[PDB]
């Protein structure tokens, strides 16, 4: 059928924007606590 070509890179793509993102969030409303 077809060995794939772009998993393992969008599986990471979306993988780390969304945790490193809501990251700085919760540093940023922490810190004018």
């Amino acid at each position: 059928g077809l060995w794939s070509k772009i998993k393992a890179a969008g599986k990471e793509a979306a993988k780390a924007a969304a945790k490193a993102a809501g990251k700085a969030a919760l540093n940023a409303v922490s810190e004018a606590v």
